[PDB]
C-alpha cells in the first residue's frame, strides 16, 4: 500500500514512505567471510520445533507465509546470540527470476537462488506487535537455498502453491514440520539488523546459517509461478522479491564457528 518489487515501487523507492530504509542497522547485508570474526563466547543455537503447530499458508502479495500457532511456547528459538525465548510465528522465502539471484543476504557477494526466513518474537514483550518496537524484539533464522537435489521437506509447501496463486488467497496448512527445511549444520553468522520489507523496523537479531539447503529446479520453478497480483488482475509473476544488500555501517558480523 503501495510498496513492492517493481521499477516504480521497489527497494530504491521505499525510503520515501519508510525513512528508516536509510538507517544505521538495515538488512540484509553482505557477509564477508574473511571479516566476520569467530566469537568463542557464542552458544550453539537451540532450535526447538518438535511441538510446532502450522496453521495456514497465505499469499500476501509480496511472498507466501506459512503461519504457526504462537499463542503459547510451542516452536521456539533460544541460545546462540539470544537471551530469552523467541516463538516461531511464520516462515517465508525470497527468490529470484533465475537461479543466480534471489537471496537477500549474500556471502562474499555470492547470491543464492532463494532465502528462507523463520521469524520468531521475544516472548518477554508479550505479543508480536510490541516485539517489533524493540531492538531485541525479533530473531530471524535465515537459510540459503541452492538449486540441486530436491528438498523432500519442502515438497508439501510447493504442492499447495497452486491453491494460493494470487494475493489474498490462503489455504489450510496444518501439521507441516519446519524441521524438514533445516540443513545438517547449525553453524551461523549473527549481526543486529532489521525487517527486510516495509516497515523495515530495526528490531531483528539476524542468525544466518552457513550451510545452504538444496532444492530442485522444479521446486523453485513452482515458487516462480505465484503472482504478486490479486485474482483477475494482470499477471505479474512473483519473482525477485528480495531486497539488495544494505550498508553495514557500524556493525560487526560474528561467526559461531572457527
Ligand atoms: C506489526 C508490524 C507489521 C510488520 C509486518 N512485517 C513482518 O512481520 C516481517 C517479518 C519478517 C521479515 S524478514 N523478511 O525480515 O524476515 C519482514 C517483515
Ligand atoms: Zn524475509
Amino acid at each position: 500500500h503501495h510498496w513492492g518489487y517493481g521499477k516504480h515501487n521497489g527497494p530504491e523507492h521505499w525510503h520515501k514512505d519508510f525513512p528508516i530504509a536509510k538507517g544505521e542497522r538495515q538488512s540484509p547485508v553482505d557477509i564477508d567471510t574473511h571479516t566476520a570474526k569467530y566469537d568463542p563466547s557464542l552458544k550453539p543455537l537451540s532450535v526447538s520445533y518438535d511441538q510446532a503447530t502450522s496453521l495456514r499458508i497465505l499469499n500476501n502479495g509480496h511472498a507466501f507465509n506459512v503461519e504457526f500457532d504462537d499463542s503459547q511456547d510451542k516452536a521456539v528459538l533460544k541460545g546462540g546470540p539470544l537471551d530469552g525465548t523467541y516463538r516461531l510465528i511464520q516462515f517465508h522465502f525470497h527468490w529470484g527470476s533465475l537461479d543466480g539471484q534471489g537471496s537477500e543476504h549474500t556471502v562474499d557477494k555470492k547470491k543464492y537462488a532463494a532465502e528462507l526466513h523463520l521469524v520468531h518474537w521475544n516472548t518477554k514483550y508479550g505479543d508480536f506487535g510490541k516485539a517489533v518496537q524493540q531492538p531485541d524484539g525479533l530473531a530471524v533464522l535465515g537459510i540459503f537455498l541452492k538449486v540441486g537435489s530436491a528438498k523432500p521437506g519442502l515438497q508439501k509447501v510447493v504442492d499447495v502453491l497452486d491453491s494460493i496463486k494470487t494475493k489474498g488467497k490462503s489455504a489450510d496448512f496444518t501439521n507441516f514440520d519446519p524441521r524438514g527445511l533445516l540443513p545438517e549444520s547449525l553453524d551461523y553468522w549473527t549481526y543486529p539488523g532489521s525487517l527486510t520489507t516495509p516497515p523495515l523496523l530495526e528490531c531483528v537479531t539476524w542468525i544466518v546459517l552457513k550451510e545452504p539447503i538444496s532444492v530442485s529446479s522444479e521446486q523453485v520453478l513452482k515458487f516462480r509461478k505465484l503472482n504478486f497480483n490479486g485474482e483477475g488482475e494482470p499477471e505479474e509473476l512473483m519473482v525477485d522479491n528480495w531486497r539488495p544488500a544494505q550498508p553495514l555501517k557500524n556493525r560487526q558480523i560474528k561467526a559461531s564457528f572457527k
